């Protein structure tokens, strides 16, 4: 499947995709698809706003972090401080989107971390795991692309309701 | 020069600009810049809202679009004809952006045509255009991507015009139920003496009438007072 197949799942869904706001949830089904990953798309404050996980559904840890829609605020503060995009982070980072107790299982995995930036403020982070291979150029492009369309999604959100606290 | 070095000088336009709005002729300079071609941005019905022109500015044809802002209305028919990404499309092709009767100089030329969607709705049209050398996969992923956004930001000023266009609507009748008749005719009379006009029937009458208008947000005050809602004056007349 061509990088160009790829980003075009994301274009599809931005294009054709029902209401003036794209879902979240979609748009970290659609990574996780064209880049076979475990994916976060979190607020500033490490609120999930939408995630498409697999291996990492078996930690209870994870599975408790959805219930209470945040990832930890130790996590959230480390993923504040990453200031542009960092990849093939190993398992013995703290960086690792993957949980540290379970090291014999995800000792080869990979985390890349991308900041999400729009309107020239820094609006959440788009967060990729993999069990295993590393990560490439064009899965770069893919990251890239759809942190930056979130960017553009969560700003315009945000616009929206600080005018609408301009009102008072 | 590699697609990630590409995308990123996209993406930082997309990331950083100033404002809330993305301004198409900046991104048609981005697009120019990593794909190396001419490039044009239009609308639905052909107006240029973003150009990047090089070899075509020879062109007097060209100057002239530029000029009225308006690619020819029969190519902008042509555009909307196109539904899927068409690429290296040649000089003798109805669908080249070059110039036919400057034939010689694109000869070798190449354009690609990406629409633009949004919303299930063609929004325009991105069209690239070089002179030499043929589009490959870098090139439609830059160019498929940029209509992706260009589409995005379409989509959401015509959304926020139809906000604006509920939120005035909402401001004038809200303005205009809060006034007294007195009121209403006070304010009136204030614009039987301003026609744009300045300050300066008793005074806490006209006084607390335009407070209620500028709390409304209907006219804002400086020394002077202005409508910026074109349509309240129909909408009070009428309410009386
Ligand atoms: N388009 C889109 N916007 C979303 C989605 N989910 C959340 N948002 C927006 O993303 C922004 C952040 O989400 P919030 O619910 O405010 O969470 P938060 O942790 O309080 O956000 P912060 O202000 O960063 O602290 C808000 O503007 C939301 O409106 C989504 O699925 N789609
Ligand atoms: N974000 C952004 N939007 C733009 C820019 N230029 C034009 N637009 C929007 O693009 C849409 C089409 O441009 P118009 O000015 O309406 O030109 P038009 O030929 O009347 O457009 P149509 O109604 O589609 O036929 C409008 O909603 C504009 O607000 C720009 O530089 N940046
Ligand atoms: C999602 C957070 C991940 C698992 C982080 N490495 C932690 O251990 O908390
Ligand atoms: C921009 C329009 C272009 C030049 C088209 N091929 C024409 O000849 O009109």
């Amino acid at each position: 499947m061509s990088l160009l197949s790829k980003t075009r799942e994301l274009n599809t869904l931005l294009q054709k995709h029902k209401g003036i706001a794209v879902d979240f949830k979609d748009v970290a089904q659609t990574i996780s698809s064209v880049t076979v990953t475990n994916v976060f798309i979190v607020s500033r404050r490490g609120k999930i706003l939408g995630s498409s996980l697999n291996e990492l559904l078996k930690s209870q840890r994870i599975i408790q972090m959805l219930e209470e829609r945040h990832i930890p605020s130790e996590y959230t503060e480390r993923l504040m401080e990453v200031k542009q995009t960092e990849s093939n982070i190993d398992i013995d980072n703290v960086l690792t989107v993957f949980p540290p107790e379970n090291r014999e299982l995800f000792i080869d995995s990979r985390t890349t971390i991308f900041p999400i930036l729009g309107g020239g403020e820094r609006l959440g982070t788009l967060v990729l795991g993999r069990v295993h291979d590393d990560f490439n150029e064009n899965d770069l492009v893919l990251g890239e692309y759809a942190a930056t369309v979130i960017g553009m999604e969560i700003l315009r959100e945000k616009h929206s309701e600080v005018e609408k606290e301009a009102r008072d």
